[PDB]
């Protein structure tokens, strides 16, 4: 006749399909304990050791299968500690519920122990924030959260007073709306609209296709584009992998977490079809300035002529609109365009290869990348921190649309290496899953390692020691006039660290070492987890933004500089192959 | 060359097709000011006389044609003057810009004359609420505003300190991108979907369809799917007039804001298609306990099987869906239901008529609405005010899908009868319109009269003077304890108001009354605003939502009062009409 | 045994000496209502019409007594239009308690009708701001909120769910607070500091004493220590009347709401001793560019050399450190500063009795608060709206210690006079109170000219009808390129709203008219409200902030403008009186 409150929120995480959940337990959350307490057969708790870490790997679930994913933290500090991973779910834009404790409804307002109002603190982040009241209201509230954090894609927060959920309700009036769940309807592509964008797009001279993770459903349609029309690729960092790395017109990316030839491209190109994309730079690097023509297609009006003016703008799912713009084209020749980008991309293809092929001396993070790449599966899962491993895992994975990877893409919050890696392996236990952080990042979320080895989640995580914030540094050499500050620090053994959570571990600092630590690790990684402490140089990688190649640009002694720096000797500027095929700067 | 930020902001205003905006001028926003000055004949500003009226202005722009409702308010006071129309927007969920004027960049955060922090003010009404910091990306934070207002479909709010607008910026770099906007085209509504929920449909013994505002374009298809299945139809109270009111099988709405038949029917269904439909009252009025089967389509997935456990739930457009189950049913013929809510509808109406024509004695709001009726062009906008005059309203104005009417209809804001017709008289200066306002709510905004009177909008405001809140009086007498307290007051003679705005105006106290004074005010609102003050008595309407008239279900000596209270000697319950047709209760 | 929470909470507000509160019903907010009505001989319960006027006027108990005043307005809407009050009593730091109805605790978080989250919609205005969850606490938060408005000086806000306020409670546990209030008793003033501090005073060769409502209490102080030492005295605006105006070395205010002597000797001061005082324009206006020595005296340590440069700032109270500093000194001769000073306030208070004495001919501002000040007792009460009005009110009222004044000081929303001259009277039934209000202020608020007439508060209510927003008028002559926008508009006439609320009224448009009707008011109001709408012409005000007197600074051209434009052919420039007394500019 009758079922606890709590009882009956559990069974409606249940009814929405969810597997796993993560949090630390206190006293202001015990009633939503208990009722997962007995559920644990059907719904599985991950207790995390710092609750940013559970906050992030919901994030991450959200971000690696489409569920929403769900953490909470108990009153006062047990939720502010879910910040940064609740601002990753707002910024990525993926579906995440967060259930906070608090004292119950007869001492709220009280000022007892560690009772606050707790909802103010939540208003920024959420798009659904509140504070429930009642027990027998409480399922659906719950229900309501899910649903709308999948609909507007974003985080709701419930504050949930402990004694709720320890109080009998009637057992036959709550429901979970699951069953009605669907997702948004995709729109069509207006075809006299995508027939003009075709013609404007046939009819540029320097046309460059540049999609977002909007377009992850149509990499084939991308690149039989490409190859049909004769026209190169380039993506947002995020969207590395839909078109595998190998397509010999993909450019890669551009800005920062970039690649020389995306860049150089870019700025010459006449027409851009810029689809499922929101790269948030276009504005302030003037990426468009000198483009003539502006296509966009995206499946949100919040989007259409956001980043720039738009000539033809569509409205509609891209798979859909690039299958229809596939559908009513043909094969064209070879132009010089793409002829010198080709060149341009074999040029910079041969100059990152040539720093993963060293055999021996002191060790850098692209022969750590070229170990990944070797001891890789073909479906393999990345979570990737933030710093200068993102821009060196963009230029060095060798990725495909088999594999996953997964960052803070726009808060960019570092730590979530870890909390990724975890969430990762607990969706896919039989695909691989790296976590590549750097050591400023890995150290934010260390004690986290010791979740991957509670659960015995056989994670290989690569930690990429340079004793620097080397992203941060950089950005000083860069701006500031006096010496650096707080960006070079102490080391930290992250193979210790691991030892002192009980997991198996190397470190090594030699590129000979590589090929036997990563194979033992890639074995101990079929059963538990394991943890390679890299320590690599000082070295500035390659800033694909501040190019001194093209002696129309820089002086000799500059050029001369920046080959001698990052090992460039035999990299051209892209205006060579340019002139190669008789087409100007 | 250059232009002021401020002229480039007006023209972002001028693309997006911003015909007028309303607000009052301060220091604070005199740089706005200056730019609309120079603007006047592209872009119409209407100076209100509080800023509320304003807000709700543009909310009842938003409302009446789609199109983004724009205004401003100074610094502190001038927009926190905005809230009540600003929260209106955001809960009928209609888009709206609303510009807030703010020191200069060079004093703010010194504690200087009505200088505070703004952005706090407008973080919950707003789906966007920034402070503008720069001039050259002044016109792209407007843009924004706008794309995110109506891509949200809420409040979009501007803090621009005052220095911006006056700052040169390059001409060359601003735009805007209303050229991109466009509205999405869906696909086909889900074939085996609509095909099941119309068996579970046909099947049913006592159907009705339920309708809302999100059924706004599919009147013709709800009236022929009524007709051809002989499935009585009910709706919200702002979907009146979708389907028109002499329709015999149309039995109301819901509630309080009602009509009998519809409570009384809606009690007994056994399967309910509920569509284009957010009815607030389902769960706390539990509304469909007794129905078995739930149905709905609606275009919003965070609407899915949120109001009730929903056995099939149609993600789709509510015309498309209600055509596509049109097209695949054929005539049913009439059944005992069918015919017991033809003669319920029937008796109820006549009820209304009795009351409606009444010729001589003390005036009732039954007779003003009468009197309304015979004024009224058969594509007038009514702008109806908060109270006992949306129930009167609701039960006897005569509306036809050439109507329109609009209200607060979930925030509930008094007031917004005289904003809601100078919005309607701005956007159809040759479409006749009412302001339909109790003596409270027309007291709240009786200022902007001079509004009505300064931009010569003929307005034919009626207000109903009680010398009471009546709507919280009559809550009063059914849940207080104590004697009735802050719900009778003072009279105002709303005829002096209107003639110290200088307003033509009349004021009324016996039906017999009623006719000159009607045919003179719609005579003199050929060409400028009238009012018409209608001193009517303290008599309760029927409550729908409380009926003694079942024997079956209330005693006779409560029927009897009721009876005599409600002038309800001839209304019968359903049950009797049931019972003629051979069903049970 | 048991009580009500509802009865207890008004036992609470009863305990702390609440004579009365302000608000208007409705059904979210009808139990607490429901106890109110039980309370009427205890507590006076005001019906307003519009809930910002309950709002200004709890904001304006506050500002005349220092006693908490009490608000309350209905959920939504009814809360939402109680900001401009609530942000006053921010901003003006007085305390008020504002309560919130709020749905019941088993219908929040159902999206019900008018049911919203609540508390972020307080969260910027409130010192404390909470949504009560229990009944047995309720009396305690309401409590707790009534202590910290106290004692933090601002707004306590508390949302209350319906069903609260009906719930039985025991009778023998809540209490308040009230009995502990007391008000604390301080140390000496630093006597080294004060000693320092007055050297530095005595020093000077061109002192200031510039004080604020800080130093309320020591007008006696303020006037013994100007006339012993020969040191003229300025003021805030809201100071006013502490030291009466007819006192000879009283100069005035600085800025805009300025007297002339007041701006031009700021400018010339060697030394200022800044009291009580945190003047929002210190800053922004380089006030005190010229000063050599800053001195202060303060009670709060935020205010400690917050506005300028400081060289002793002495934490103390005001009265009791000018006490401490006149009993270390003794007379000084005249010297010529003071003679300088002393002439040029005689200059300037005949050209404003030139203006005041006019006989025949266009009604000015000028005459009617002339009229004003011959029909005032010794201890009236002036509730002032915002605009010309602050400005020509703190040149024309001729204050003494027994007067007081009110406006909105730092948020500055029009509208005030309405409410405040309400609060005045309900606080001093046997006080003389006047309203002085624009046509822009008094329109916003008009309504509740009905609240005067209900309750039978015999206000004078003046109304400066201009048919402009005046004081943004000038400002748009001073700053904008373009023509007058939004500051000119149509008459409203006063005398006819006020008939229509079925008060006693005149309009005047000429000076001869003045004495008649002045003396009719006088006598109305001895029982009765009254107004007078006074049509005055559209003439600038001075601008003390934009002198063009002085043929140093400006141009004989610029200066023969200026003298004709304000009737100001017979003002000097201070210059003239320093030379004459033997002082350089
Ligand atoms: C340290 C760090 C540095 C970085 N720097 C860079 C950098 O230098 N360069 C770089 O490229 N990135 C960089 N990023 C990532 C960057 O911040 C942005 O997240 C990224 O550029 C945006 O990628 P996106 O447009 O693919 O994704 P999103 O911003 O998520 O946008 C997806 C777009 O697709 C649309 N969409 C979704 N579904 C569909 C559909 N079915 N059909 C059509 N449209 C659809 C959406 O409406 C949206 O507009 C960095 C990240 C980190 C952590
Ligand atoms: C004083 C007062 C009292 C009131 N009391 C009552 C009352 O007793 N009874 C009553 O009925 N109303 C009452 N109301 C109104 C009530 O508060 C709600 O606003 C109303 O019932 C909801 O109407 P709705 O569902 O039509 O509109 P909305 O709440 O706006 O919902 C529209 C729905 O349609 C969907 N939709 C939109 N477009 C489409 C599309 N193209 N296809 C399919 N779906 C779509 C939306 O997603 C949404 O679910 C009152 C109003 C006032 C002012
Ligand atoms: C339309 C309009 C225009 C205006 N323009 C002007 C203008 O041009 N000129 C002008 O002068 N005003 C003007 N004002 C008012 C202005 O905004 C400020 O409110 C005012 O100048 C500040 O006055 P104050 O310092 O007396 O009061 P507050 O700002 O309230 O400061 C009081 C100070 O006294 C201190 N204090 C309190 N008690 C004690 C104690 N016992 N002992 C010692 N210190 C104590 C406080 O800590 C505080 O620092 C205007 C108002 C309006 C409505
Ligand atoms: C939580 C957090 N703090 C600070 C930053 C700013 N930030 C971005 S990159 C970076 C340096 C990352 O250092 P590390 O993880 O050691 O990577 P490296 O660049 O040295 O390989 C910092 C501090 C951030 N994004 N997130
Ligand atoms: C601004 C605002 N304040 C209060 C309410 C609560 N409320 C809803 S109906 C009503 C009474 C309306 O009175 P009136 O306009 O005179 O209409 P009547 O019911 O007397 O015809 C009130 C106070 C509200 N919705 N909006
Ligand atoms: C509610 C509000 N809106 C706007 C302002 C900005 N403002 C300050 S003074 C003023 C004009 C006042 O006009 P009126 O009351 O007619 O006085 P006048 O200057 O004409 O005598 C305005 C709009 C304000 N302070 N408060
Ligand atoms: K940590
Ligand atoms: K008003
Ligand atoms: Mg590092
Ligand atoms: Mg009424
Ligand atoms: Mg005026």
């Amino acid at each position: 006749t009758n079922i606890l409150a709590g009882a009956a929120v559990i069974k409606v995480l249940e009814a929405w399909g969810v597997d796993h959940l993560y949090g630390i337990p206190g006293g202001s959350i015990n009633s939503i304990m208990d009722a997962l307490s007995a559920e644990r057969d059907r719904i599985h708790y991950i207790q995390v050791r710092h609750q940013e870490v559970g906050a992030m790997a919901a994030a991450a679930d959200a971000k690696l299968t489409g569920k929403i994913g769900v953490c909470f933290g108990s009153a006062g500090p047990g939720g502010t500690h879910l910040m940064n991973g609740l601002y990753d779910a707002r910024e990525d834009h993926v579906p995440v519920l967060a259930l906070i404790g608090q004292f119950g409804t007869t001492g709220m307002n009280m000022d007892t122990f560690q009772e606050m109002n707790e909802n103010p603190i939540y208003a920024d982040v959420a798009d659904y924030n509140v504070t429930a009241v009642n027990a027998a209201t409480l399922p659906h509230v719950i229900d309501e959260a899910i649903r709308r954090a999948y609909a507007h894609q974003g985080v709701a927060v419930v504050q949930i007073p402990v004694d709720l959920p320890w109080q009998q309700i009637p057992a036959e009036d709550w429901y979970a709306s699951a069953n009605s769940y669907q997702t948004p309807l995709l729109p069509e592509p207006d075809v006299q609209a995508v027939t003009r964008l075709t013609q404007t797009l046939l009819a540029a001279e320097r046309p460059l296709i540049y999609y977002g993770i909007g377009a992850r459903k149509a990499g084939k349609e991308l690149e039989q584009l490409s190859k049909t029309l004769k026209i190169p690729l380039m993506s947002t960092y995020p969207a590395k992998g839909i078109v595998a790395d190998r397509y010999p017109a993909y450019l890669g990316s551009a800005n920062r977490v970039a690649q020389k030839p995306a860049n150089e491209a870019l700025a010459q190109a006449d027409v851009v079809l810029f689809v499922g994309n929101n790269y948030p730079f276009a504005e302030v690097s003037k990426a468009f300035k000198n483009t003539r023509y502006f296509l966009q297609i995206d499946i949100d009006p919040a989007k259409l002529g956001k980043r720039h003016k738009t000539d033809i703008a569509v409205l509609a799912d891209a798979q859909k609109t690039l299958a229809a713009i596939l559908a009513q084209v043909s094969e064209r020749e070879s132009t010089p365009w793409w002829q010198a980008n080709l060149a341009n991309v074999k040029n910079w293809r041969a100059y990152l290869a040539s720093l993963e092929d060293k055999q021996e001396g002191p060790l850098q993070a692209y022969q750590v990348l070229r170990a990944v790449n070797k001891i890789a599966e073909p479906d393999a899962i990345y979570s990737i921190d933030v710093g200068d491993i993102n821009l060196n895992a963009n230029r060095h994975l060798k990725l495909t649309p088999s594999n996953r990877h997964i960052t803070s893409n726009l808060f960019a919050t570092m730590g979530v290496g870890i909390p990724g890696a975890i969430a990762a392996k607990l969706n896919y236990p039989e695909r691989q899953v790296f976590n590549l952080a750097g050591d400023g990042g890995a150290s934010m979320t260390m004690q986290d390692l010791a979740t991957q080895v509670q659960y015995h989640l056989p994670v290989i995580n690569v930690v990429f020691t340079n004793c620097q914030y080397g992203f941060i540094k950089d950005e000083q050499e860069d701006t500031n006039q006096n010496d650096f500050i707080g960006v070079e620090f102490n080391d930290i053994d992250f193979s210790k660290i691991a030892d002192g959570v009980h997991m198996q571990a190397f470190r090594v600092n030699k590129i000979e070492q590589l090929p036997d630590v990563f194979e033992q690790a890639k074995a101990i990684a079929q059963h538990e987890p394991v943890l390679i402490d890299a320590v690599i140089t000082g070295d500035r990688p390659l800033p694909a933004e501040k190019l001194r190649l093209d002696s129309a640009m820089s002086s000799a002694a500059d050029i001369e500089a920046f080959k001698q720096r990052y090992e460039a000797q035999d990299l051209q500027p892209l205006s060579t192959y340019l002139k190669q095929f008789g087409l100007d700067d």
